[PDB]
RNA sequence: UUUUUUUUUUUUUUUUUUUUUUUUUUUUUUUUUUUUUUUUUUUUU
């Protein structure tokens, strides 16, 4: 029910519309998962996930 | 012609000092040369 797959939604812009100011979203807010994701992102040969900190 | 220690004397003989010391240790603290507001490819459509 949060429209984060519809096409035009207000979703994508959670923070500068203010309905939001801690998003769920976010790499801080998902800590491990940002980890794991890149980690394996990376030993894939990815070349984005090379520089995430 | 020599002489054949780039040896030498008079004792001597730590580029040893004793006065006590002896972390080029002080800490009252307090110790990521971390820090928060989201964020977190020196990503772009």
């Amino acid at each position: 029910g949060q429209e984060i797959d519809k096409a035009d939604s207000y979703m994508p812009y959670l923070i500068d519309f203010g309905l939001s100011s801690k998003s769920p979203y976010s790499s801080v807010k998902n800590p491990a998962f940002h980890f794991w994701g890149q980690l394996t992102a990376l030993l894939l040969r990815s070349t984005r996930a090379r520089n995430a900190r």
